[PDB]
């Protein structure tokens, strides 16, 4: 009985936990654990179609996974979400994903794709480090991310389309981060004009050319790589009590939506991601990631506003461990025969440098989680130089 399942959820305490066993039987199943994988996630805001269109989604990856044409049905109910929310039931919040893969056909082999939803995200203020954390592992094991926005690009939406651009550099050769910003309710009937796309990335390009900040969303905008889709109001067919029937919808909407998933559908095979070994990401190595950047997060005990800060805060506590190596192989090089004076002279700069270098290739400009990683390094670094003079003393 294919259901959704939760994966990720946020502790009290702010901890990110995992479910160990269902991510095990979902992402290591002997039948797709080296079929190549691929990872569709919706995040936006709350109330405004994420599960609808995934639902959609995935009925067109039933059609496309027993036969060959994407097909849905005029009259047929909904499945998972809230288009289909159990009958006196509603949803909780956290990263859920559809518990069976939707085995495709590319080129001789057998694409795993896998539907993520992100239940809640982009809060205003409600544990706001947290909410981040849990982008950032959705963000962090998708192949193709869909943010369902309202509106114009927000400050927030933006930051973590930015991170989400980030997140990809050392996931592969040449990895293309894919990203679909979905426009809701834009427009009312009118048909579809080809007008109304292009003016809402004209105006978002030109906002981001004169902020000077996200870069490579820009890019990303400029150089079609990420794809924006406006589709129409939902009707009142859909808003409020429905079951989220096509005869229930907006034939405007109809149509789009049919398109929209023509598109996210049919590009799955044609945009396989590849590691940085060469080879093409499976299921196992979904989990495997999944586990290692859900304790990469829990690990980060600095603070950050911004996803984008979150990002540089996990390159320089890496930063961090990579000078404290440095220092200690340094002090194991170093001789028991050497001068006293000249060493502690030598060991000093070495402190003082590695301090500087520490200055220098910091990323970000949250200066005041910078100075906090500096002052931790310095107690570690001087811990390290005081413990190696201490041993100095008996030799
Ligand atoms: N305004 C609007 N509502 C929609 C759209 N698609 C679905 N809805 C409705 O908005 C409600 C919230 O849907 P839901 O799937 O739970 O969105 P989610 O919470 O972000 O995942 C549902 O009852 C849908 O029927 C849309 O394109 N625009």
């Amino acid at each position: 009985p294919d259901h959704p399942i939760q994966l990720v959820w946020t502790d009290v305490n702010g901890r990110l936990s995992l479910d160990l066993s269902g991510a095990h039987d979902c992402f290591l199943n002997t039948r797709y654990s080296n079929y190549p994988v691929f990872i569709l996630c919706i995040i936006g805001e709350k109330r405004r179609g994420k599960s609808f269109l995934m639902n959609y989604i995935m009925r067109a990856l039933r059609s496309m996974e027993m036969d060959e044409e994407i097909s849905l049905g005029a009259d047929d109910e909904p499945l998972k979400g809230f288009k289909w929310s159990p009958g006196t039931e509603t949803t909780t919040k956290g990263i859920w994903m559809w518990n069976r893969p939707f085995l495709l056909n590319h080129k001789g082999g057998k694409i795993a794709v896998f539907l993520l939803d992100t239940e809640g995200s982009l809060d205003i203020e409600s544990d706001r480090e947290t909410c981040i954390k849990l982008s950032a592992l959705s963000l962090f094991i998708s192949s193709h991310l869909i943010f369902n926005v309202a509106s114009n690009l927000k400050e927030t939406e933006l930051d973590y389309m930015e991170m989400y651009m980030n997140m990809g550099e050392e996931c592969g050769p040449k990895n293309l981060q894919h990203l679909d910003i979905l426009v809701r309710d834009w427009y009312h009937s009118k048909k579809w004009d080809r007008d109304v796309a292009r003016s809402y990335i004209s105006r978002e390009i030109e906002k981001l050319e004169k902020l000077n900040s996200y870069p490579k969303v820009l890019w990303s905008l400029k150089s079609n790589q990420t794809r924006c889709f406006l589709l129409p109001h939902p009707g009142k067919g859909i808003t409020g009590e429905s079951e989220g029937r096509l005869q229930d919808m907006d034939e405007d909407f109809q149509e789009s939506l049919r398109s929209y998933v023509s598109k996210v559908v049919k590009g799955i095979c044609t945009h396989i991601k590849t590691n940085i070994d060469g080879e093409l990401l499976t299921s196992a190595h979904v989990f495997s990631m999944l586990q290692e950047f859900t304790e990469v997060l829990n690990l980060q005990i600095y603070g950050f506003s911004s996803p984008m800060e979150m990002f540089y805060a996990i390159k320089n506590q890496k930063l961090m461990g990579e000078i404290e190596n440095e220092f200690q192989d340094f002090l194991k090089n170093q001789s028991s025969l050497t001068l006293p004076p000249t060493m502690r002279v030598k060991v000093s700069q070495k402190f003082s440098e590695l301090l500087e270098k520490f200055m220098q290739f910091v990323q970000g400009s949250n200066t005041s989680s910078h100075d906090a990683m500096l002052k931790d390094l310095e107690v570690r670094l001087l811990e390290i130089q005081e413990k190696f003079c201490n041993d100095f003393t008996t030799r």
